[PDB]
């Protein structure tokens, strides 16, 4: 059945379309550590023929202390994205945290992201909506998949129909997340079949890793419009998000598995196991 | 052991102090429906000798549609609070949703509230922190009680030590909340014994009521610094929050139970059941 | 509304009746350590005027290793109960794990208990049902309170209407339990108002204690037909159940709180907070 | 790393070995409806080259009423299995519910299954252990994967090292299950790498179906030793387990997907995403 299609330039992101990759790093540490990470992603996805979008946050708005590293900030962050654009010609996705950040950021990036914790705030959605940019909504850990149907409506109300839904796990007791593989279709269903992607790096959150490939495989096998991931040359030295970051050098072998599973799965004929 | 003390004028809010009431309505529908509700609360708490703070939100920032009733807005809302003040001489608590709302609102009310979903946003906390007002933090449904210790620190960093912690339930599967009666002490413990209150009306949330007295009794029996509640002359006609609102006429009999339980419990001698 | 009434000799156990105590120890370690524990319970409950039933298990059917201490066994266990009876004249409650144990045990004790994990096994219920003894059903950590309605029916089918329902917490993520204070009334409601008691010692289970009084207070404040508890002269030396055991010496001060809360709560007039 | 190997005749069931199928029906309704179902499974698995074991329960020990259909009973059930054996030459797996059923049943079947609710009962494990038969342990919905390590030990203690671990979901709030795709490896890890299979039909349990293929794909993509499933010519007419039963006619197309995913996944080179 007609899966909606959200296009990000030459890439068209859909559910029955081979998976698009929204990968990068957590925060824009240094213009140096970017170029590097971005460069590897481009090479690999280019070589494997995987649609690609580079992600990196420009401000950590919800850490633990008012003093913790938050990133280079909006202004400086835009500078880096611009170059990544000039230097590699990639599309970019980054999250915005306040209504007044939406356009300035849309002016620079291709996809603006609505953080999980602010997914229900009307003013941010609207500002984010009027921008006309492609939207990636992080599904709140505390909202059931059957409820994403409201958020997509909110955006349409604001004139934006380019919404992508991203699962990043659900609360499982205290300080724990579990990924409900059955949630993907529910989200699809209640959202007019909007594209559904899976953020494997945040779904692995405790309070990690040898399990990144396992969880990602599981999700991709369900049949998704895309995968969201973060990597790092050194996973336990980074400032912001800790483990759960995929080791940069492992990017290629990891993506071969994903593409392989996606191609196989997207290639299956329809199978109705209900009757 | 020394329970910290947060004072709101002539009321001093603490854990080993008879419970303070943060009660009112969900949203400032009409200056009319306020005066009324506020008037009943004052009369009853006055008569029963219950410390009291009137609560009402001035904007619904997280509803379901960009068009749903959100309240009278900041400006108009302040107008109503002012009168409630002039007409009854009460203290007021209301939630703020953006960093730029913190002072203007602190200028008018006695307690500013940090919504559950934005409890981890640094800029709001700081703005909210610099105001110097008394703070009521709604504990996120998705954060364990043992983590409230960070938020209190965030506020201190910003120069504010007048923080009250409020439990409003924890995610239990999808679209459901459960109240962990053991969380109250954990919150106490990790927060330098900050005052802990219980928002019984939001803890009853599905996707309600005959159970408001039951849940409230349970919480008060644990021994808390306060209770947070919302009422309405007509619980199923209100625009914003639905049921879970206590019927106004039932306020008095309800509070007699609470005070009775609180006085009895606060009156018990120390009981260490660990050794 | 008419709360059903289940009588255990001179004690009549009901929801609108002052709470009955089903307290004791986990396992029948030694005839020595029994007499002792049993003796203290009798003295205290006798002095406080609390209806009482002594509990102790005669076999640990679900430990971790085939070699772990399981208790004195059925035969030897009955011997000890008999004496406890002769020596103190108390009523007794113990759990049974197989259908062929039901009568032999009913012949000796006053209340037979259906373990949480076997609450849904038909043969055990029936054997347990035909015995005609008073039944205490431990609510499975994995079944919703709204489902206890089936189990009471199962017993009636087998000719037994003397069923008491006991809450012992619900699964909260992995290796954790949370007590839903709202479950008590649901259980009441779906079971023709059968008596509902709360097993505070098992509800405190991790993978404990300073919180026994807190949780117990919370539960008793809801208004229950009874409390289930285990104690020990030395809580961290016992073979079987670890902490969560109440220190024997603290029994009296603990029970004063419970009775006080129960008397106060059972004494309140009806309060309907739904309209 | 060496995955243990549990052999069931000419089939050797392991984690790095192509998946074995433990499929059939819920209960042995009629010798008629068996032959049929069994016949289709054999044909399909034979044609696809999928190792196969036929499953059917001979007694519903945990239904809702003492009168609900429970199956043909032990004796009569064995009769049917015998024929299924004579007529098709298949291996068989069935669950046992009491210690005295273990051998009589082992004498007839190839794999005996330990129900989820009785996974922690020592006497059943031992009886089940001494039998020397291959064991399939249903992981309790209420036990964390990290705990299966104890159960495998229990069996070894009883002299049985032919244990297969089967996931069938975990409690997610009330009346709901969620499948933690990360649990598979944890179970592997704490059990000396025992074979891990996934019971997709019971993992879909509410209080179902179009999602059977989706969930199964997800699990198989993680890389498992096997799949457990139940089917029926008519999924909503059956007496015992309702939906979640796969429509018999859909067996073949369903299994092609599974084999395809398994072969692809089992074929990948090692991928360590932790460093």
């Amino acid at each position: 059945m007609k899966q909606k299609v959200v296009s990000i330039g030459d890439i068209n992101v859909a559910n029955d379309l081979p998976f698009v990759l929204f990968g990068g790093m957590n925060v824009l540490e240094s213009r140096d550590l970017a170029m590097r990470i971005c460069e590897h992603y481009v090479t690999v996805t280019q070589k494997l023929g995987i649609p690609y979008v580079f992600k990196a946050s420009f401000d950590k708005a919800n850490r633990s202390s008012i003093h913790s590293y938050r990133g280079p900030g909006l202004e400086e962050g835009m500078k880096i994205f611009q170059e990544l654009k000039q230097t590699f010609g990639v599309k970019i996705i980054t999250d915005v945290h306040e209504p007044s950040q939406a356009q300035p950021v849309a002016d620079v990036v291709d996809v603006i992201q609505l953080p999980a914790f602010l997914a229900r705030q009307t003013d941010l959605v609207e500002a984010m909506a009027k921008t006309g940019a492609v939207i990636n909504v992080k599904k709140p850990q505390f909202v059931s998949p059957g409820q994403m149907g409201n958020i997509v409506d909110k955006f349409k109300e604001g004139g934006n129909e380019k919404v992508i839904l991203c699962d990043r796990g659900a609360n499982f007791g205290y300080d724990n997340l579990v990924v409900d593989m059955l949630g993907f279709s529910i989200m699809k269903k209640v959202s007019g079949n909007s594209p559904v992607i899976f953020d494997v790096t945040h779904a692995l959150q405790c309070r990690r890793r040898a399990q990144v490939a396992e969880l990602a495989r599981a999700g991709m096998a369900v049949g998704l419009a895309g995968l969201f991931i973060e990597a790092h040359p050194d996973p336990e030295h980074a400032k912001c998000d800790g483990p759960s970051a995929l080791p940069l050098a492992k990017l290629e072998p990891f993506l071969k598995q994903m593409k392989a599973i996606d191609d196989l799965v997207k290639g299956f004929e329809e199978l109705d196991t209900s009757k």
